[PDB]
Parts: structure tokens; C-alpha cells; sequence
């Protein structure tokens, strides 16, 4: 009853229902999400006010399903799910060091090697007949990149290794989904969560043992994760961040890659342009250097446009502590505010012809979206891995475009599913040919 005065109702996802309601009912709408009444706020003035201020913090109630699933600690109080500002701030500042320009430059070798491995595997299947799940292949690639870059671990999923680990990730993601919106499922979800955390403990022990023997350990994300816990009473905080980075550091990247490949399969003219760009910039070099990345301007634009229509992470929540007028609507104190880049990206008020895929929206001369586009969020709680993700996906995409042509198998759909993140409904089944065929 405390919300009844707020405007709202009396391969398709809940975010689409939210979009319809925002269009119908305006910039402040009451909805039900993850068992709780929330208010979806979709004006750019509100996006700016709430995300660009340390006064507003995340609503912990909306992150519970990350923290713990079916009584098994998952991300716990790691970097995504920690909602107390001072606790968040301490760990952010320490982990930031691993995402410095110089840090990320050093990761180019890893990005290149895994992308090259993927392309060689795909080239061997490029007979224009064999169906290849690009979602699967891109997920394996993203996992292999993350594991190596962040932890110095070789998962070798591209070689078909670590099937248990692969299963654990999938069931855990299903657990998150079920938590927020029987006996065998509970059992499998719980065991998968404990497995992921045990992977953490095992790899942490290996790291500590390497350090003790004075073996060479290149500074990475894990270094800073360890550093953040220097004087902790237990390793539970460390394992929180292990699992946080293990999952967050590949899932969304994989989703973004899958969406991009899927969309480009029906954009032959754009693909031709991307191919030409890659041809001119990198030529027949096997390896992309860091300075090549900035030169792939048209690819940057396509990837931005991909994130506008297909953000893997649709948005974020802030807790409104005191009653506030938002765009002419009285919103009670202690209310989760829902921000959605998915919704605003598809609103004609913010983007002309919103369903049209147009990389030119992000062209040099074009007016930049002002608080209407935030696939990595905005403000202090924006994605720590934003530049990491942008680099790795550009490396992977450039290498695909250099070497291969992709056709979506007829019957494959362009719809989304909502399953902890947004991802293609279908496996993005494609046939492949070498370029110049
Ligand atoms: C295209 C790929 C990616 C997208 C679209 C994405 C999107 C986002 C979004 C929307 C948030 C804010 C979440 C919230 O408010 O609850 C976020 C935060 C975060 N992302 Fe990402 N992300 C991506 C890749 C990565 C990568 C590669 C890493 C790690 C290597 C990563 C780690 C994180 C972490 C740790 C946070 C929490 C940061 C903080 O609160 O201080 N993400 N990301
Ligand atoms: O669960 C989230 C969330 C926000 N960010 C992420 C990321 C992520 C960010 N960067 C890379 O990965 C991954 C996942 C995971 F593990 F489910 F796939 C969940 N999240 N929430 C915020 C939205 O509102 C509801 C609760």
C-alpha cells in the first residue's frame, strides 16, 4: 500500500515487460522483482543523480542471491555483492591496481594466444556444413582467458578439459536464477557452489606454495585479491573474491561476444566493413599489439551498439534511504531503485529507431548518449573489468573477422534469455568458411 500511488500496472524476458511498462507509465514505475517491490527509474536526470554519487549505495536485499544460494556462500561479500561503502571502498582500491593501464597491457599475450587457439579450432571446422555453437565456443574462450589472465591457471576448456568445472558454473548460474525468480536440483546447485569455492582454495594453496618456494609468480588479479585480505581472520573473504572474479570475469564477456556474433550474422554490410578494417589495420599479423586496438574504431562502434541492444548485465539497484520526489513521483524511504540500460536502450525517447542496429550512433561526430547508456554501469560502482573486457572482446572479434565467415544456421533465433545475465536464447549455431572462400 505504501507504493500503490506510484504509476504502474494493476525469447522474451522480464526486462521486456519492464520496457513496456516504462513506455506506458513513464519514468518512475512500481514493479515486482526478486520477491520485492522496486521502482524502475528511467530518466537520464535520475540515472545521473543516483549513480554518480557516493551518497547512494547498492541495495543489499537485491544482491542476496549472489551472496548465498540455498544456504551456500557464493560471492559472499566480494566486490560485486558488498553493499557497505567503506567495506567496498577498501577492497576496490586494492584490486584496482590489477586493472592499471600497465597491468592490462601485459595481458595482450594471453588475449592473443586464446583467440588464436579458438580461431584455429574453428578453421578446422570451416566446411560450411558442420554446425558450431558459437555461444559454447566463445564461453570456453572467455573462461580460458580469465583463468589464465587473473589466476595464472590453464583451464583448457577449448581442448574439452574441465567438464566438471563447466557443469559447476552452469548449475550455479541456474541456482542464482531459481533463488530470485527440487531435491536433486538443490543437491546439484549446493555441490556446484562448494566445488567452485574448493577450486579457489586449491588454487590459492598452489599460489602460496609457489611463493614459499620462491618460484616466479607474475602479479595478477589474484595477487591483489590476496593483498586485500592481508590480515583477515579467515580465507572466506578471499574465496568470495576468487569466485566473484572467476564468474564475473568470463560470463558477461562471453555473453557480449555471443550476442555480437549472433547480431552480425544478419548484418552482411557491417561485417564487410569490419573485415576491411581488420585487413587494413592488422593485415596478416597473427598478433594484435595494444596500439592496434585503438585503431579498430569501427569495431569499437559495433561493440558499443551491441551493448546498447544486448547488455549482458541489464543494470543495477540503489537503495533510496529517505522519501524523495523523483520526476514528479513521491518515492517512499527504504525503496530499491532499479536502473536498466536494457530498458533505456530500447526507448524511442532516448534512441531514434531503437531496434535498428546502427554502429554510427557511436561515430566520432555523433552526440554521445547522456546517461541513457551504461552497459558497464556508471559512477563508483561501475565495472572494474570494463577495460579488460573491452580489450579481450576486441582481440577475439578481430581474429574471427580476420580469418572466418559465419552463417547462422536457419531456425536459430535472435531472442534473449534472462538467466543470471542476459544471453542469446539459442546456442548461436553457425556454419563457417575461411575468408576468401
Ligand atoms: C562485456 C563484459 C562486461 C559487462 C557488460 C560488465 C558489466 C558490469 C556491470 C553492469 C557492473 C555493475 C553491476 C552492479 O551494479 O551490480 C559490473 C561490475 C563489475 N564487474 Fe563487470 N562487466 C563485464 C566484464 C567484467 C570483467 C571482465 C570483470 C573482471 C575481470 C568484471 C568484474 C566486475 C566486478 C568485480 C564488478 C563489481 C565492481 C565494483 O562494484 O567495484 N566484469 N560489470
Ligand atoms: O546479480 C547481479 C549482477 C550484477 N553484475 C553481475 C555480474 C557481472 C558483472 N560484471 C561481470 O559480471 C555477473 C553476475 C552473475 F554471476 F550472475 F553472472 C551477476 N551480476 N545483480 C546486479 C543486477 O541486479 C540484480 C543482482
Amino acid at each position: 500500500s505504501r507504493y500503490e500511488h506510484i504509476p504502474g500496472p494493476p525469447g522474451r524476458v522480464l526486462q521486456d515487460v519492464f520496457l513496456d511498462w516504462a513506455k506506458k507509465y513513464g519514468p518512475v514505475v512500481r514493479v515486482n522483482v526478486f520477491h520485492k517491490t522496486s521502482v524502475i527509474v528511467t530518466s537520464p536526470e535520475s540515472v545521473k543523480k543516483f549513480l554518480m554519487s557516493t551518497k547512494y549505495n547498492k541495495d543489499s536485499k537485491m544482491y542476496r542471491a549472489l551472496q548465498t544460494v540455498f544456504g551456500e556462500r557464493l560471492f559472499g561479500q566480494g566486490l560485486v555483492s558488498e553493499c557497505n561503502y567503506e567495506r567496498w571502498h577498501k577492497q576496490r582500491r586494492v584490486i584496482d591496481l590489477a586493472f592499471s593501464r600497465s597491468s592490462l597491457v601485459s595481458l595482450m599475450e594471453t588475449f592473443n594466444e586464446k583467440a588464436e587457439q579458438l580461431v584455429e579450432i574453428l578453421e578446422a571446422k570451416a566446411d560450411g556444413q558442420t554446425p558450431v555453437s558459437m555461444q559454447d565456443m566463445l564461453t570456453y574462450t572467455a573462461m580460458d582467458i580469465l583463468a589464465k589472465a587473473a589466476f595464472g591457471m590453464e583451464t583448457s576448456m577449448l581442448l574439452g578439459a574441465q567438464k566438471p568445472l563447466s557443469q559447476a558454473v552452469k548449475l550455479m548460474l541456474e541456482g542464482i536464477t531459481a533463488s530470485r525468480n527440487k531435491r536433486k536440483q538443490l543437491r546439484e546447485v549446493r555441490e556446484s557452489i562448494r566445488f567452485l569455492r574448493q577450486v579457489g582454495r586449491d588454487w590459492v594453496q598452489r599460489r602460496r606454495e609457489a611463493l614459499k618456494r620462491g618460484e616466479e609468480v607474475p602479479a595478477d588479479i589474484l595477487t591483489q585479491i590476496l593483498k586485500a585480505e592481508e590480515g583477515a581472520q579467515d580465507d572466506e573473504g578471499l574465496l568470495d573474491n576468487f569466485v566473484t572474479f572467476f564468474i564475473a570475469g568470463h560470463e558477461t564477456s562471453a555473453n557480449h561476444l555471443a550476442f555480437t556474433v549472433m547480431e552480425l550474422s544478419r548484418q552482411p554490410e557491417i561485417v564487410a566493413r569490419l573485415q576491411a578494417e581488420v585487413d587494413e589495420v592488422i593485415g596478416s599479423k597473427r598478433y594484435l599489439d595494444f596500439e592496434d586496438l585503438g585503431r579498430l574504431q569501427y569495431l569499437s562502434q559495433v561493440l558499443k551498439e551491441s551493448l546498447r541492444l544486448y547488455p549482458p548485465a541489464w543494470g543495477t539497484f540503489r537503495l533510496l534511504e529517505e522519501e524523495t520526489l523523483i520526476d514528479g513521483v513521491r518515492v517512499p524511504g527504504n525503496t530499491p531503485l532499479l536502473f536498466s540500460t536494457y530498458v533505456m536502450g530500447r526507448m524511442d525517447t532516448y534512441f531514434e529507431d531503437p531496434l535498428t542496429f546502427n554502429p554510427d550512433r557511436f561515430g566520432p561526430g555523433a552526440p554521445k548518449p547522456r546517461f541513457t547508456y551504461f552497459p558497464f554501469s556508471l559512477g563508483h560502482r561501475s565495472c572494474i573489468g570494463q577495460q579488460f573486457a573491452q580489450m579481450e572482446v576486441k582481440v577475439v572479434m578481430a581474429k574471427l573477422l580476420q580469418r572466418l565467415e559465419f552463417r547462422l544456421v536457419p531456425g536459430q533465433r535472435f531472442g534473449l534469455q534472462e538467466q543470471a545475465t542476459l544471453k542469446p536464447l539459442d546456442p548461436v549455431l553457425c556454419t563457417l568458411r575461411p575468408r576468401g572462400w
